[PDB]
């Protein structure tokens, strides 16, 4: 004593920033800085990307990326922001591109959240009091789920800076109102208290300037006065006041997002456009006009009228019946875009899955649960719901103004939370603050403020079997919330080393390679429409890959993704739209080449989730819809009682108290689809596309081979299926390695003809890289009269693993015309080790083709 005081407060903050710093930096460290800088997912690599262009033309950014979309190129809604932030800390640190440019973004995320203590401590400040403000500050330093994985390290998106500024922007508007409150004009605002709404100004708008739906912000505060106003007997407040901290708040943010306000064509909740100036400016004038009602209210314009009591209500109804009601006027756009938000057009889709958009509260199909409220926000949140029934009480009581537009505030983002997964990391801050006022008065009412108090040092009347139930009760909010954290802090995302490695490669491997570099930091126009083709400045050539791996393509191996993260260059089969499911989904090779010519696609990356997994949801987007994505998967393996292979074509079939394996076996149709012909057969029975790549084997698979030969398939089918079914005896699926090797397996014992393009039983490489090839032409007069000309040949991978091409044609009029992609004297590691092994009939020859045929297309004769 008096230490610590007053910086008991003060320490518990100090003591969570260095809990949050614990578990933001520290925990993920060890996978973040590894065999390089890794950020995590696949948003924050598109960052990596508009940064280093940033840093190279500052103080300008671009607002179109014709690298990502091939051929077509799409818009960035990514905010300026973090963009200038990150460029701004990039050009600081005297780093400006690469891993020393990433390791310094890795940190921008975890600053954030350590830094994201502070607004929640003044927002809860101003609504309950100083001690309630520091259990939520502390709290908010170990809330899980999304805000926690979003604002680890390595993590660089823009999530962890939309609640930031969100949190800003409603503390410093209460803190304007409070400082306000009471002080009539001309007390305010006059320069010192100018300062509290002109700062919530700067707030709102770098909200907006960071995420382009911030402005939803705006309606949110409107909403605060609304009730304000048409509860006026109902609750107090200085609605002159709470008016005129709005108006200048608006203003100075609409003021603030103008500079960046034209970077779109056209009006967008999204993207950067003149909507967003729109909303801010004309809610600037909607608040200067519950100023002017208010005022008029003063003088009993609405007493004198006669309206008694329910007079300024019925007029703000109106008055919000209107003006958001002339606004469907002129123009719309505009109410069609503030409406989009409103009519959630749901069900998706779909096409969706997705992921993000299935319900909270909701599992997947389609039960109720609070599973995914625990995972994401621990104890805090069944502590913020139980804080939020008792706010709800507060103010049926006490009717206070700033607890109820915390309770709207509440609520917006609960309903926005039960809509879809996705917004989980608003609900965080939610769940910390009311737990806090829920913890605040648990602990005044069990004393344990005496002792505190009276432990250091007065004399009060406590019992001291209270206060070790308010410990207990602490710890209920306390060590689940935290031990997630801990648990989820852990591991860090990002591309695995598979990966990495192979796209590094494909960044240092292909042509152009020095165009593509030069063009990955210019700084673009922005084109008035982009569903034209690109005009490229060279010779550009496309990647395609599923959409998931866009960024990862673009960021690290520099060149042109067809699909981008931004769900955009997926294409379709119901109705004909080149691209990546259209593609890999593809029944033919035929229809592969005409999505493929469509884009001017050359290079094309698989991995073994596109292979397994994921190939289910390519399906479902080609297709268009679930019922006719079935077709695609048939039936599944089991094990009955006395332990036997076995599968069963119905699920009826299926024997009593055998042991299944969680996991659907497809169909035909699928191993006669592009994604299979590709990865499983390892481009097999292809005639335009040749293996250029292969990462190494699945994680796993190669710590199996430490005591397994692989070619031996009796040794490899013995271990895959043994584990296939000791994870089955669980509700686990196996691993993905493994499920190859049961697509491989399932394949040859059934739905392989006598000889349909046949394969070998082995696990393969978590990523494939092709290229797409014309092929040298092998045309000839058979042996006639023969029905078939079978070309074989062995071909090496670049991690000595060797498996076989083949093609087969047929002969017609006495003259076959086969299509090789394979070369011999290329300088791509992945080279067939073998000659062609032509045959028609008993006569056999052995050719060698070379890359000038081979590329350029050059047609070969050969007779017998
Ligand atoms: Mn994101």
């Amino acid at each position: 004593e008096s230490w610590f005081k007053k910086y008991w407060h003060l320490s518990v903050l100090v003591i969570a920033a260095l809990i949050s710093v614990k578990l933001r930096i520290l925990n993920p460290w060890n996978s973040v800085f590894t065999w390089t800088v890794r950020l995590g997912g696949n948003d924050p690599w598109y960052y990596y990307r508009l940064i280093e262009n940033t840093i190279h033309n500052f103080p300008h950014r671009i607002w179109f990326d014709p690298f990502t979309y091939y051929p077509y190129g799409s818009y960035t809604h990514f905010g300026p922001f973090l963009v200038y932030l990150g460029s701004i800390a990039g050009i600081i640190f005297s780093a400006t591109s690469g891993e020393s440019l990433r390791a310094v973004l890795a940190f921008i995320p975890a600053i954030g959240g350590v830094l994201a203590i502070l607004p929640v401590y003044l927002l809860t400040r101003e609504v309950f009091d100083k001690r309630a403000a520091v259990i939520a500050a502390f709290l908010i330093a170990i809330v899980p789920g999304q805000f926690l994985q979003r604002s680890i390290l390595g993590f660089n998106d823009h999530h962890i800076w939309e609640a930031f500024w969100q949190v800003s922007a409603l503390g410093t508007f209460l803190l304007a109102y409070n400082r306000w409150k009471g002080h009539d004009l001309s007390h305010n605002l006059t320069a010192r208290q100018m300062a509290y709404p002109v700062i919530a100004g700067i707030t709102i708008g770098l909200y907006v300037l960071s995420w382009g739906a911030g402005f939803i912000i705006a309606p949110i505060i409107l909403a605060f006065m609304f009730f304000a106003f048409v509860l006026a007997g109902f609750v107090n407040a200085d609605r002159k006041n709470l008016s005129l901290v709005a108006v200048v708040t608006f203003a100075v943010s609409a003021l603030i997002y103008l500079p960046f306000a034209f970077n779109y064509p056209g009006f967008s909740t999204i993207f950067y456009s003149p909507f967003q100036l729109l909303v801010l400016l004309g809610s600037a004038v909607i608040a200067a006009a519950f100023y002017q009602i208010e005022k008029w209210n003063d003088v009993g314009f609405f007493e004198r009228v006669g309206l008694g009591r329910k007079g300024m209500p019925l007029a703000v109804i109106v008055l919000t019946a209107l003006i958001m009601g002339l606004f469907f006027v002129i123009s719309p756009d505009f109410a069609r875009n503030l409406l989009s938000v409103v009519r959630v057009v749901q069900p998706k889709g779909g096409a969706l899955t997705i992921a993000e958009v299935y319900p909270f509260f909701f599992t997947h199909n389609g039960e109720f649960t609070l599973t995914n409220a625990v995972l994401h926000f621990g104890a805090l949140f069944f502590f913020g719901m139980a804080g939020i029934l008792y706010s709800a009480y507060r103010f049926l009581k006490r009717r206070s103004f700033p607890e109820m537009a915390l309770l709207i505030w509440a609520i917006a983002m609960f309903i926005a939370l039960w809509g879809q997964n996705r917004f989980a990391y608003y609900f965080a801050a939610v769940s910390a603050v009311y737990s806090a006022l829920a913890l605040s008065v648990v602990f005044d009412k069990l004393h344990l403020y005496r002792a505190l108090e009276n432990a250091i040092g007065a004399r009060n009347k406590l019992s001291y079997f209270r206060v070790a139930f308010a410990l207990l009760i602490a710890l209920a909010a306390i060590y689940p919330t935290y031990i997630l954290a801990d648990a989820q802090s852990s591991y860090a995302g990002g591309p695995n080393k598979q990966w990495y490695d192979a796209l590094t490669w494909m960044r240092e491997n292909t042509p152009d390679g020095e165009k593509y570099d030069e063009y990955y930091l210019q700084l673009y126009p922005t084109p008035q429409s982009n569903k034209e083709p690109f005009s490229y400045p060279f010779e550009t050539y496309g990647v395609i890959s599923w959409w998931d791996y866009g960024h990862w393509i673009e960021a690290v191996a520099h060149r042109m993704p067809i699909a981008n993260p931004f769900q955009a260059g997926i294409g379709n089969k119901y109705n004909n739209v080149p691209g990546a499911s259209s593609f890999f989904t593809a029944e033919n090779e035929s229809y592969a080449e005409f999505v493929a010519e469509k884009l001017n696609v050359k290079y094309v990356v698989s991995d073994i989730e596109m292979e397994t997994g994921k190939y289910y949801a390519m399906a479902v987007w080609a297709e268009g819809d679930l019922p006719l994505a079935e077709k695609y998967y048939g039936g599944y393996f089991y094990y009955s009682p006395t332990g036997t292979f076995g599968y069963a074509n119905s699920q009826w079939d299926i024997p009593l108290n055998s042991i299944i394996i969680p996991l659907r076996i497809p169909s035909e149709l699928y191993y006669s689809t592009m994604e299979a012909k590709l990865h499983l057969f390892d481009g097999s029975g292809l005639s335009h596309y040749r293996m250029i790549y292969e990462s190494d084997y699945p994680a796993e698979w190669k710590s199996y081979s430490s005591q397994v030969n692989l070619n031996n398939e009796s040794q490899v089918l013995q271990t895959a299926l043994y584990e296939a079914v000791m994870r089955a005896r669980y509700g686990v699926s196996p691993t993905m390695g493994t499920q190859e090797v049961l697509y491989k397996y399932a394949y040859t014992q059934l739905y392989e003809k006598k000889m349909g393009i046949p394969v070998k039983i082995a696990p393969s490489g978590y990523v494939k890289i092709f290229e797409r090839v014309k092929g040298a032409v092998v045309t000839g007069k058979v042996s006639a009269n023969v029905t078939e000309v079978s070309v074989n040949a062995t071909i090496k991978t670049n991690q000595n693993r060797t498996f076989e091409y083949w093609q087969t044609v047929e002969v017609k009029n006495g003259t076959y015309t086969v299509v090789l992609p394979y070369s011999h004297n290329s300088d791509y590691p992945v080279k067939p080790i073998t000659p062609y092994h032509i045959k028609a009939g008993n006569v056999v020859k052995e050719i060698t083709i070379y890359e000038s045929q081979v590329q350029n297309g050059e047609i070969i004769q050969l007779d017998l």
